[PDB]
Parts: C-alpha cells; structure tokens; sequence
C-alpha cells in the first residue's frame, strides 16, 4: 500500500487505468482524422488543424489522468492503443460524426467513473472528474454537434461542393 | 399629487406604463429568438448573439421609460410579460420577419403615445419620444427589411444562404 | 431526441425551464425595487443602483441555464414572467427583507433542483449548480442579512439611517 | 426689419425677452440664495456652493436666449432684475423647496412659450425650446424634488444633523 493512498478504492484505480487507455485512444482517432484531411487528394487545411488540436487535447487529458492515479496512489498500467476504426473517413460531414461518436462514448465512460466513484464513496474523485472532464465533454459534443448542423444544412457529403471548403474556411479557419 | 409633476396627464403616465410592458415584452421576445439559434440543431451563433443583443437594448429602452416615469412625477405600474408567440421560429429569414413586425407594432405604439402627448400638450413628452424613440424605430426597421431583403434573394429558408449570412453580414 | 442529449432526463429539462422562468422572475422584482427608489418621495440613488445590479444579475443566471439547457440537449419552453408582489416596495429595510426572501425562494428552488439532478445521476448538472449558483446564494443570502442586520439596528423604517446606509454601504 | 428675420412672430420675440428676463431673475434669486448659505450664522459651504452653480447656469440659459433672439432677427429689450423675494431664506429644506417653485415657474412658462411657437408654427423655436430647455426643467425639478425629499425625511429644519450631513454627502 501506498503512504499517500487514502478512500482510493482497487476499481476506482483499475477503471482510472480504462480511462486512461480511452483518451489516448482517442487522441489516436483524432490523429489519424488530422492527416485524413492533409491528403492532397482531400486538402482540407483547417479541417486538418481542428483534429489535431483535438488529439493533443486527448493526449493532455490522459496524461492529467496519470497524474490523479499518482496523486491517489494507485499505480498506472497501460495497454495497447488500438488503431482507429479507419484510415479514410470519407467526409468532413462524416469525421465530424465520427469525432461526435467518439466523445460520447468518452462521456459515458466518464459518467460511469462518476458512478463508480459516488458508489466507493470517493468525493475528491468525484469532483476531479466533475471539475476537469464533465464540462468539457459536454462543451465539446455541443460544438460537435454544431458542427454536424451546419454541414448538414449547407448540404456537404454531396449536393453543394463548396460546403466542405465554404465551412473549413469560416467555421475552422 | 408628485411634488415634481407638472404638465403630466394621467393619459400619458398610463400610455408609459403600457410602454414599458410592450418593452419588456420585445426584450422577452428577442431573448425566445436568440437562444433558438443556439440550438444544436439550428448552431447560427450570430443571429443568436444579434438577438440577444437586440434584447438586451429593448430592457434598456424599457428602463428609459421607467426613469421617464418617474422624472415626470408619475407612477411604475408593472404588468405580466407575456410568453413570446412562438419558441420554434423555424429559420432565419422568419425570425429576421418576426422581428420586423415586432418593430413595426413597437413604433405603432410609440406613434399613437406621440399622437396622445401632443393632444395633452406636452412638448417635453414628445421630445422625449422624438428623441430616443423614433428614429431609433426607423433605423431597427430599416435593418430588419435590409437584412429580410438580403436573405430573401439568397434564396434562404441554397443551403448555404442562413450559413454564409450569419459569417459575413451578423459575424 | 436531440444529437448531443446523453444522460439527460426528462424531468430535469423541465425543472431547468422552470428555475429559467423563476430567475427572471426575480430580475423582474429587483428591477420594480430599484425604480422605486429611484422616485422623487423616495430617492435613494444608491439604493436603486443596487437593485438594478441585482436585476442585472438574475437576467445573467436565466440567460446562463438557457445556454446550459441547449447544451445539453433540451428545449427551452418560457412562459409569462409574473408581475412582482409590489410595485410600493414602503421601505429601505423591507426591500431588502423582500430581497432576501426572494433570494431564499431562488436557493429553495436550486436545491430541489440539486436533489432531482442527484436522484437522476447527473453529476454534469450536479456541478452546474454548484459552480454558479449555490455559493452565488449563500453569498447573496449572507449579504443580505448583513444589510438587514444594520438598518435593523440604526433604527430604519431614526429619520438618519435609510440616507446613511445608502451613502456609506451602498455608495 | 431683420434681414435674417424669417417666420419669426412678433410675440415670440416679446416672450423670449420676457424668458430673458425671468432666467436672469431666476440667476439672481439663487445668488442670494448662495450667499444666504455662506453666512457665519449658517454656514453650509455646499449649499453655497450648489446655489451658486445653478445661479450661473441661470445666466448662461439667458444668454443662450439673447443669442437666439438675434440668430432669429428679433431685437432684445432688457428690464430691471427684480430683486429675489426673500433676503433670508430659513433653512435647506425651505431653500430647496424655493428652488423648486421657482424651477416650476420657469418651466411653466418655457412651456407656454412653446405652446406660443406651436401657434405661430415655429418649429424651429419649438426645437430650441425642446433641445435646451424642456429637460433641462425637468431634469432640476427631479434633482430638487429629491433633495426635499431627504431633508424632510431626515428631520431637517423645515435632528440638527441632518442640514450638516446632507451638505457633506449629497452635495459635497
Ligand atoms: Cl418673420
Ligand atoms: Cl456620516
Ligand atoms: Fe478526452
Ligand atoms: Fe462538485
Ligand atoms: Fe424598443
Ligand atoms: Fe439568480
Ligand atoms: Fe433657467
């Protein structure tokens, strides 16, 4: 046992260890939708930008996931990072579907953290993943889905072949 | 009787208070607009932020009135604000309309407190009324119509009309 | 159901549009306090720029739950906003008791709407409410009766204590 | 006959001498009312010095008057300044209510000038009257109401405070 673990239960730090595995998978995700958009057959600049940001904002959310493990006591064990469902995700209407999937799936297993923590009794878990995670997964599938609308509207795949470049440039530039 | 009232007919403090409502209500309406567009499903965030920048300048001319009110000796009489006719506004172009005919009954409103000042001989009423008022009422009209005419001829609810209009003309 | 709704409940969209329609309600109080002390039989200047702020406030904490209402998937549903209790709000120190009472209304209503979002396990909303608003009332509660407290003991409604309080707290 | 004079009544150019006349009495009432205040005996430094700023603005309305009356083509007639209706003046509290009155009596004949250019249709007197004058009425019986209103309601001389402390923090 650690000298600093206090009220940290075994699967608080095993599904802090899950989470972990999660946001690097996603920056994963959102790294290979970032280079999708810098293929010159493709050639979305901005579109390219907007993921990349996304998978070093993943990166940071793991590595501070790391740092409460250590904090608490527990003691990170890292798996596999899977690859990305694909390599081509076929629109910009598309990824931003997919990226609005993905952050879903990252608010269910952050809700189920807070589950699990409220269950084990644990408020300073509790609120670390209220404070640092909660919020900005609802922001971000909010902005996702804004995203998707005007896409949607504008009629990107295809019916209007200026939308992807039209949004790429106002929306992300 | 107010120790500063003087020239104020009782008409006129009633036509106020009237006023302020009808000012409340128009902030109330254009705040019901503004958030629609904030929608996930609509994501317009400059007809949203016009809005709701319309509606925060209606509370401030409904205050106006209330200082008005008050500086003539007459007395706040406040009145339910009325739920805004719809909370689905349905697009841009009928929103900008919406906002239109609001301003048209607004600046009916304030004609006919003109109309009535001027039967009471109240100069300093009509002034207050000419001053901050009515041109303001022409020039939100003028806007409004600009901007209706605008999205009519983008072919507005061409998908790409509400998206290109909230960049380059509200953003 | 809306793309971006997830562990949202029903219950809770609509406990949101009515905390909505409750905060404006109490911008709509604090505005008819401040106008009637901005009166000429009452004239407490200081008196009425702190009801105006507070009214100010309130219309911030409705706009924030609308934000956080489209955030999160819901639909904002507004109804009238009544007309306050008063429009002769008597005294200094009953304004503020009036204020206070108000303020406990607001908080009763957020901790009901606390217990339903923890019943539903929302943790997302849990914290909403604590971050801006149950600290925000604990705070308007305290100051509140801190005020109370001193026109209580000066002898409020001493002909003194209402002009004395007004330039020397709220100045 | 002015060769400026265009649409300009005969009465209007004799109200807006009257209205001369009464801003430049209106001056000197709040001139003895200041110097009421600066006596050894009474002894309110800001109410001196409050009378004494509304005395000045008093002559700036007059010579914003006289110089509409020759913009216009008129033909300014002068007449003496009455001497103020009281040497002494009581109090703040019964200052303040004079001012009051007298702030009503200019308006209400700023008012029935206006009615007189509304007659005569002389919208450009009309103007005048409203961009300088109308809230400029309005604006001091506001002001003066509300410092009745807390002299009487402190207990003022109408608590041996309430003069003093109402001449540091409302009129400091
Ligand atoms: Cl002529
Ligand atoms: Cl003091
Ligand atoms: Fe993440
Ligand atoms: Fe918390
Ligand atoms: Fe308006
Ligand atoms: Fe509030
Ligand atoms: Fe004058």
């Amino acid at each position: 046992t650690s000298q600093v673990r206090q009220n940290y239960h075994q699967d608080s730090e095993a599904a802090i260890n899950r989470q972990i595995n999660l946001e690097l998978y996603a920056s994963y995700v959102y790294l290979s939708m970032s280079y999708y958009f810098d293929r010159d057959d493709v050639a979305l600049k901005n579109f390219a930008k907007y993921f990349l940001h996304q998978s070093h904002e993943e990166r940071e959310h793991a590595e501070k996931l790391m740092k409460l493990q250590n904090q608490r006591g527990g003691r990170i064990f890292l798996q596999d990072i899977k690859e990305p469902d694909c390599d081509d995700w076929e629109s910009g209407q598309n990824a931003m579907e997919c990226a609005l999937h993905l952050e879903k799936n990252v608010n269910q297993s952050l809700l189920e953290l807070h589950k699990l923590a409220t269950d084990k009794n644990d408020p300073h878990l509790c609120d670390f993943i209220e404070t640092h995670y909660l919020n900005e997964q609802v922001k971000a599938i909010k902005e996702l889905g804004d995203h998707v609308t005007n896409l949607r509207k504008m009629g990107a795949p295809g019916e209007s072949g200026l939308a992807e470049y039209l949004f790429d440039k106002h929306t992300l530039g």
